[PDB]
């Protein structure tokens, strides 16, 4: 294969969120066969950021997720050439985020070209606030539509005072070679966590655990 067990990730973000501009870069490694990768963030430009740290972490690869053999790996399949995803997150508050990455390969690395773009918070809100704790585990439904591919996700933040804030997502994943093979339906659990930050989110060490499954335990 072209993926190797043990791959470095290089990221650059410039996104907008309710008119705040930001530039992130990511250095970080990862196992994409384990399904695991950690990463350290930077805030470059926009800092200290005046939102959630949380709503971006989402944006910061299906390749990192352990797939068996019985489902299709359009991801991994994907490389060398690579393949790209948009995607729309909507709150229940109203906030709505579009986000997209082009994923290329050169050696043992993956460069990550990212743009987030973030508008309708209410400045009363949890993510205008900074009141977010964490994203709550979440299955991604995988299945194509109209020949492609598309994953959704409903899922919610956990808040400050034991509340939840609900979003759904729905990204889209388009491989840049014509002819990578389209995979059957399936479900992808994923588990995100910042392990360590320091003051306002300036430097955010962040870790994705992910697994393909058909359904049944």
């Amino acid at each position: 294969s072209a993926i190797k067990p043990d791959m470095k990730i290089k990221l650059r973000m410039e996104g907008n969120v309710n008119g705040h501009h930001f530039v992130i870069d990511g250095d970080g490694t990862g196992k994409p066969f384990e399904g695991k990768q950690s990463m350290d963030l930077e805030v470059k430009e926009g800092g200290p950021l005046p939102f959630a740290f949380d709503i971006l972490t989402t944006a910061f690869n299906r390749v990192f997720a352990k797939y068996p053999d019985n489902i299709q790996d359009y991801f991994k399949q994907s490389f060398p050439k690579g393949y790209s995803w948009e995607r729309s997150l909507t709150f229940e508050d109203g906030g709505i985020c579009n986000a997209r990455n082009d994923i290329t390969m050169e050696g043992d690395t993956f460069y990550n070209k990212v743009r987030f773009y973030g508008t309708n918070f209410p400045a009363n809100g949890p993510v205008m606030q900074k009141k977010t704790l964490k994203w709550e585990p979440a299955t991604e439904k995988m299945y194509v539509r109209d020949g492609v591919l598309t994953g959704d996700v409903e899922t919610a933040l956990l808040l400050e005072g034991n509340a939840h804030y609900r979003c759904d997502f729905r990204t889209t994943y388009k491989a840049k070679e014509k002819g990578v093979k389209l995979p059957g339906a399936h479900f992808v659990d994923h588990c995100i966590e910042i392990l360590s930050h320091d003051k306002d989110y300036n430097k955010v060490k962040l870790y994705e655990h992910a697994v393909a499954h058909s359904g049944l335990p």
